[PDB]
């Protein structure tokens, strides 16, 4: 990334081993779970286009995966320069010139520019413009295995409640849908079959009392219940 | 490594016993592999010919690897060496001797002379130049510590065409073929090595089918391979 | 050692606790090894004459072996005096004293002076002579063994061309092998116990060959899954 | 502990968590192995006489040792006290008393008469006296926890002389004998408890045998590389 | 915490979440107990009141202990109301308010308010003294949970003097008993609780013998003599 | 040759082996100590612990008369 200095100018510094393994941890394992977008923001707040593409490349796992992005990315790289001037301003390495699609992911611009953009001020948000291509890119690998529909969302007789919230936004963030359908299918369906106890504590507090109640509520529910709540 | 190479005044930095160890345990969990060479290229940014002598030399093991990389370095030295012409040294303060190829190996140079070259504006870059060469020799390893190969990899008669096409492009990441072959090689390579139950299904795919059409091919069949994943 | 040595503003800091611990265990653990040498090298990064005579005291393991580590220190230490005599050059230019052998060995010198030769631009340079001496004598202790089980590395007849060749170089690395005896050990231990097909080539190939070479031979010549791939 | 100034007087430090751990682990692992004297000295650089008690606090297990250990500081301080007799009247104003003897060992005296201590003229070594008691009662300790005796330490008959010989070094460590002793323990009790054959080699080499010779006693007994072959 | 060396301003530092965690980690393995104590002492280096606090906050287990812990901390805030007169406002023209109970329990003061007290000259530890009471705290706890003591404590069937030495001086630091009392168990009671053959023999070692001589004494009576050692 | 073996046959192929090479002096010296010694009858190199380093070879071929074989095959004709 770029790292504010204490006494002086900005510096680049590369991405160090714990983060390109804490990285590691996250994606090879949620690859198909909405969940990565915001890990990937947060291990992406100081980022180049060669840090992002660090982060690309250094994933072991899901390979076709991996060039799916790839190539998703590349066509938003060819869509920029469709509206946009093609090698404007200078064109030698080394100067302020105006960054392309493919120089905007690192393909065809060297870091000494990318290092002059991002140091600009307010900084030409190069690294930014990317982001959002490997979050469409991670939208898309998100989609590919995960379940889409509001029906096949799981709602079991005797859970407390908190199993189906936890599954509820790792399903309805894979696709784009209205608030609407979201909201009367929430009423209509899920939480009307939901836990019977749940229900009565719950919807005799109404919107009016906090959840603590309804989720000090249904204690002993199978092995994992029993476990110990005072540790 | 040297640091803050492409911003103002550069300057040396010891490499860490730790950044190191961490280096030789990618090498453990990964083998001589492709997936390695992004960890060489992430700790290498800063790179001076004696941080890349000291991080070969610290991996210890693995030494028919490292005999192979060895003279590849060497061999690329050499050839240098004949091309570029390399006269007696300065007989003045406020000079600087040429490279030679065994220099930018860090064979006859010392740390300090390093520095000078790496620290002079514009550089004259003996890191680069040698690190590309550790790459090839690395790369020449691989093909050497390959399993499979891309025509031998293969569908199972029961497998999915998901667990396959991820293993085919871990497989195609080895192969160092063009990206007029690879196109080709995603393409017909992929679909005629695939079993008799898929291929089918992928006949009738056709031409001109992108791999985001590709991953969702033999979906939903059931049977065997579904235990930890939802239809 | 020094912290900011080559980075100029310059100050002593004491030896750090877990280079200490880290230290300690290596030489007792892994004793007088081909790893300790290039690991000593990045581990020792700024430290004076102090720090290198603390370390040599710290170590507890094979005590017999460091005698002679300590007798080749003190004949190097002995011997620079007799190699480079105090200031032999013009006294005009420069104000620091020469130091002999034992103001380098920490034996004679004050840390003020290691210090001031240490902080000096460019400095006159006591530690990295020092790190020479005792990665030369433990080259000299290396030497002082042999590992048993050289010549019991013999090639798996249905096993792939590499395993066993991994193994002959390493056990061979500190062994100082000619080239008639290094393709002598080849030829008895490698190309004739191999594969039947594999022993043919390897013959026809001779075992004075580059590696690049000798890893090329024997793979794809089998039929269909019989090909000989790294395992 | 004590840190380094770059203009004026010297300062001091937070005390590190992982020193007490290096010391509490070499003070651990071999329950006081001569391996705890360079060792807490490598870790009592810059220790002022309340660091040395911080260390000494550390130790958790050996409560006679550490007792035994403070009743011989005790005693010290006392030697100290008896050596330099007590001020009469009014002390001069102005610059530090002169330290009693319970004031270096840190427990009537305060962190700041230590600083006041050490940087006034001539510099009073406050730390570099008090632990000079430290190590004297920890060869005690060593001397209490040590297994068998110099003069008795012997091998089996088919025992390599050479793992005699590092046993010796190992065991010379906590013996404070004269030198020519020692070297008269070098030359009597190894060439004297030396196996039938390596007598046979030590008399041909002879009196004035070095101990690179001693180790390399019964080389050149077996057949090539450490292996007999039938032709 | 505060550091004031080296600085050009007298600001705080925010605590580290290692601090915090390594504090609880340091809890996990010990319990309240002696050990804890010096890792308390390097983990609440330059420790203010609110880090004190925030130190205590995260302990969950132990929790009777922490309520006699509070209890004597409360108590020895009711003690120094009525020790002092405290100044509500500057103690005279140009010097601060003084620190009553509350002020240095960290309740009524704010923590610029408590960098205000050690920065000050002269300096009034409000986080010594609370660690002092937290340390008497500690103190207090171990002696009431204290299984046996001085009087009832005999030497084993088959436990060594040595560590029957030991066994009553972690006995003895634990028990709080007052000090001419706790001299006449040091001097006399730990002679006669001895195995009685040890007994009598420390007995003949003339009158009031020193710890050393004691301890280099009693041998063959009572509990294993030899002991095995690693070198 | 074997271990126990008694030091003759392996000392004519030795020989016979260097003077068909027509190895330069120096290694023939290297070649011995590498071969020839290393391959050498247990009381042969009791010959190389008596004399060290130093070592002749006519008290090397004075060696192994306990063991049996050939020898020389020495006649008083």
């Amino acid at each position: 990334p770029i790292v504010q200095n204490l006494q002086g100018q900005m510096v680049h510094q590369a991405i160090s081993p714990r983060t390109l393994n804490a990285w590691v941890k996250v994606v090879e394992e949620k690859a198909f779970s909405p969940e990565v977008i915001p890990m990937f923001s947060a291990l992406s707040e100081g980022a180049t286009p060669q840090d992002l593409n660090t982060m690309l490349n250094t994933v072991g796992g899901h390979q076709a995966a991996m060039q799916m992005l790839k190539e998703t990315i590349n066509e938003e790289a060819a869509e920029w320069d469709r509206l946009h001037p093609v090698h404007a301003g200078p064109i030698e390495p080394g100067q302020m010139r105006e960054p392309r699609g493919s120089d905007i992911a690192g393909t065809t611009s060297t870091l000494q520019e990318q290092i002059g953009w991002m140091t600009h001020n307010p900084p030409i948000p190069v690294g930014e413009i990317y982001k959002r291509w490997i979050i469409l890119g991670l939208n898309k690998i998100v989609r590919m295995y995960s379940p889409t529909s509001i029906l096949d969302i799981r709602q079991g007789p005797k859970e407390p409640f908190r199993d189906y919230v936890d599954r509820f936004y790792k399903t309805l963030r894979a696709e784009q849908a209205s608030q609407e359908v979201k909201n009367w299918m929430t009423e209509t369906l899920l939480v009307q079959n939901a836990n019977p106890d749940c229900k009565t504590i719950l919807k005799a507090l109404g919107p009016a009392a906090t959840l603590e109640e309804m989720m000090t509520a249904c204690q002993g529910v199978g092995g994992p219940g029993h476990k110990a709540r005072v540790l």
